[PDB]
């Protein structure tokens, strides 16, 4: 089965959070190793693959672009833009230098809230994309939204720095 | 040229971090995209592909896993379960969970934080020597448990800043 | 005076980058290695000096400290619990507030909703902060000692308000 | 008294699982939702109640905080405006920690010698706190209001430690 399957779920990008994170804690309370304690030894084995397969599952799905990359494997694709380097060389340098403006927690607030924007506006272009089985523009939008993500990373690393 | 020649290195596991640091920084400063702004378009862009490569580069080789990961990769080496692995990494989990509800959380993280780190350093010792030795198959054994380790480490980072 | 040591004036204002001039100019004039080989006395003075131009440089950089430190000039000291005690309406608020912080993990789309909340809390500092400002400058110390307070229930709250997001990534 | 709130003996020792579970029988009993429709004395009043009720729990529920407010009851009182400035051997020590600690990112292999400083620290803070409570224990209130001075440094410098850490990882 399929990760999508083995929530009981639609193969879609679009996902109810709650209900993967309700139907991801029967299955992880069901398939939990302590329920099968005293049972056989191939039996044991069988069940913590099961019980792993369940935690992949939940961590592809839980997140738009592991889920995204899932739903182009389903496919049969498999995946490896100077001016957006450039852009995201200069947020990079933007964002180390917040920490040296007037008020740096309001550069700081500005910039995330950029970023934020950005990531909202990739994330929507990827679903409609998604929508309409344009692949690999969709490939292409993840590619940007990790660049986004370690970017989203850094600056909330600037916010336990900062602080 | 691979990343290793890129920066003048030998190719294998052993690396002077401070010397990569280093190198990259000169790299980074003679690339930089400042230093092509009124080039011809053709220049510029090439100059920001070499800035990015260059970064990927230092990106692979100053982490471990992406550096032995990348040196199976030049052999041809590609990779894509271990349940007593699981199990065990399940229960180190659900350990870490326990921490906060503790006499002293703050001393059982400390000491759960230093069995992890061991863990981690036996696993890294283990991939080095294999490598050396060009045992791939149990190198790239080495490499999906400590993609493990790494996590579960992040994990208690996390705990650490709840604590804090 | 804390004010005096840096040469700025006693104010809430801040040239923020004067004042750690100042303090470099005083970090590399009072710097205790200076006296590595002078006698004790010498040297644990420089010392002396040294950790107490660090107080002052923490005290005036942060806005809460600067505006509390203002306040104990006047021989204001304020005890800050049953001081709060006196202000039920806003412990009352301050409880709402937490209520929702923890009404986050319990929506759909709560990632959304801390944004939201971050938002609101920021907006609340911004505005206390605005309020503290006008009224250290018009001289109302009272009116600041409990702006001083809200504002360190409000450096409080955005550290439950941490706490949340890194559970949430 | 704080101690007596929550039914514990007046001292440093202090069960965690007790109290912290103690704290939630008080708290479930003062919540002031169940005055949301009395009278806005008995409201303010429980709301009062209930905000004393968590400022006790988190004045005993931290070592240091508990420390100085079993001194408080003694009618001793802190300053670090000039408490720590009567301890320069002390500073020295503390800015010879700082030094070292600005100094890993330095070495050539700065990874490993943070967890050595952080396990150095560590040792340091236990080492203190088990004198502290050796004091309290024998009313050698001044020894103990030291310990608590040298603590409080050491709380900061973890602070410090863990914005290096957040630097490497
Ligand atoms: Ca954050
Ligand atoms: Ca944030
Ligand atoms: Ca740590
Ligand atoms: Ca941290
Ligand atoms: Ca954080």
């Amino acid at each position: 089965m399929n990760y999508f399957e083995l929530f009981g779920l639609p193969i879609q990008f679009e996902l109810d959070g709650s209900l993967l994170s309700s139907q991801f804690r029967a299955l992880q309370k069901r398939f939990h190793p302590d329920n099968f304690a005293t049972a056989s030894e191939r039996d044991r084995l069988m069940a913590v693959q099961q019980a792993a397969q369940i935690n992949d599952a939940y961590q592809t799905l839980k997140d738009p672009l592991r889920r995204a990359e899932y739903l182009l494997s389903l496919q049969g694709i498999e995946m490896n833009d100077p001016m957006f380097l450039m852009e995201q060389m200069e947020l990079r340098e933007e964002l180390e230098s917040v920490t040296a403006c007037a008020d740096p927690e309001a550069a700081l607030v500005a910039f995330d809230t950029k970023v934020t924007a950005m990531q909202r506006h990739y994330l929507a272009q990827l679903q409609g994309q998604l929508a309409q089985s344009e692949w690999l523009a969709a490939a292409d939008q993840i590619r940007k939204l990790k660049f986004i993500a370690k970017l989203k990373n850094e600056v909330e690393r600037v916010e336990d720095q900062l602080l």
